[PDB]
């Protein structure tokens, strides 16, 4: 038996799942509309048997108030997106009445082999149905980190993406365009692999910051001819300035790593 | 047995003549400063001592330099001795730049073609060298045997600039990705180190590329139907909040932050991340 509270596009792709794999769930939302269990208030869904999955954590501290009384015996999961710090805050909040997971899956991922789902209380942890399980560490917001860190590598690539198909879509579409768009990003995802090394290391050595700033400069004047925004490639003109300034003039991409501080 | 002649011999310039010289070409070659970057005519390289003796050197020309204005200047030259050669430019810029460049060339008998080298210069002769061609295409259908040796050429179309802005899209999406991999390591690294970490995120990139593909179909029709721009916002948020509490910025992902917020605001809160690229223009 499983207690869910919040049902958007993630926390049903979840509920779903569980139904999938016959389990007894119990379901509450603020706005109800379910296919289960339906739990009226907070209180009938914290006593149901818990995967919480919300917008934020503040919603997650307002939604279980109410149901101060009984939380004494239960495993509460929260799967909301959040800081590191609200996770730690709601995780000694929660321990002192009676985890975390960063779900690295969209929710049509769920249930199949690519999903992922990186904290928290090890006892309680000691899920499957939904992605391949990734634990790592007693505290209690790990996977919090680990999840605003790859989304961070994410919203770069959809930066790219964006700003790539709006500056060529007078000449061409985007879907054409994606014959070149997805080998090149592949080739550049590998070339990421050889630069983390360096950053592991502290090589950085060379493709030069120099000649690159002069191309970025190129792709600024074209945005504007095509009427596109290049306001995405501002803080990485602004950070590789910082470097050839600081004397990283002949040297790689990778050298940026200790101006982003 | 076949001649070529460069001009530019930078870490781009010299990665491609060399490549020449391994294929038994007779390679012509010129700089700004040759007791600079090396004229080593040990591997069998003709230097070229002025842009006309360079130019007379052979009827392919392959230039590739820091700007086009050094294009210009460097051609200057009274480039009357142009009538009948075949300028390949493979300097980096805008696709205006490139009609200029195309027309000025055209007025003085030559025949122009321009290229982005999508390629590193170690993966010249590799693989994966690929190189974006556009411009008169009699000239480029002739010379299309000898570039081969490079990389992978791909033609798309008589406008002198079109490979130019093929280009500069394709190295917007990669600064994007490097922008998102320094980001992403930087928030991570006092924590956990970069190398164990890349056994996460090189795949992940790789399903969110896959997503991009059936983006691009919706950017080209016009649905932007829901993963919703209200909750990714908050997301957003809290990269932000959790990038200052590790001393990290939070700069590659603020212009996302406005764009979002431009796009929730004119009503796409519950519309995929594709609505933007409304909001880009
Ligand atoms: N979709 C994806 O691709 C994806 C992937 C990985 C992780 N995530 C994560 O999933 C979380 C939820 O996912 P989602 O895509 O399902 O977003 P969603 O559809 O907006 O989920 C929000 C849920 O929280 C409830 N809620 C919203 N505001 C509230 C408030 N003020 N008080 C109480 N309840 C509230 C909503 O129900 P009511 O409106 O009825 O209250 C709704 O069911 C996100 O924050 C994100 O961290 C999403
Ligand atoms: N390396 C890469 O990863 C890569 C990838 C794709 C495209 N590209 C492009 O290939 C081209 C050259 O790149 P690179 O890395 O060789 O650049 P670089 O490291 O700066 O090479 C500089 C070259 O530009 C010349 N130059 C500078 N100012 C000049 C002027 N006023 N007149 C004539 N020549 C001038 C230099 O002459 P000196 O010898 O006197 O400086 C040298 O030939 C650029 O358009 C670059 O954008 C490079």
């Amino acid at each position: 038996s499983v207690s869910i509270f919040g049902l958007g596009a993630m926390g049903t792709a979840l509920a779903s799942r569980f139904l999938e794999e016959k389990y007894k769930v119990a379901v509450w939302n603020r706005s109800p509309e379910k296919a289960a269990t339906l739990s009226h208030t907070a209180v009938d869904g914290i006593n149901a048997s818990i995967i919480i999955c919300l917008l934020d954590n503040a919603a997650v501290e307002a939604t279980l108030a109410g149901a101060l009384d009984h939380l004494h015996g239960k495993t509460i999961i929260n799967l909301t997106n959040g800081t590191p710090d609200q996770a730690r805050k709601l995780s000694d909040r929660f321990v002192s009445h009676g985890v975390h997971g960063g779900i690295m899956a969209t929710p049509s991922m769920i249930g199949s082999p690519y999903a992922l789902v990186l904290s928290g209380s090890p006892d309680a942890f000691k899920l499957s149905v939904l992605a391949k399980c990734v634990f790592l560490g007693e505290d209690a917001g790990t996977a919090s980190l680990h999840d605003l860190a790859l989304l961070s590598g994410m919203y770069g690539l959809f930066s790219g993406f964006l700003h790539a198909t709006a500056l060529v879509r007078s000449s061409t579409p985007a879907v054409k365009f994606m014959d070149l768009l997805v080998p090149w990003l592949g080739a550049m995802t590998e070339y990421t692999k050889g630069m983390a090394k360096q950053i592991d290391e502290g090589k950085y050595t060379s493709s030069n910051l120099a000649m690159q700033l002069v191309g970025i400069q190129n792709i600024i004047d074209a945005s504007e001819a095509q009427q596109v925004s290049a306001e995405f490639i501002r803080p990485m003109k602004e950070f590789m300035q910082k470097a050839v300034a600081a004397g990283h003039g002949g040297d790689d991409i990778s050298s940026l790593i200790d101006f982003v501080k």
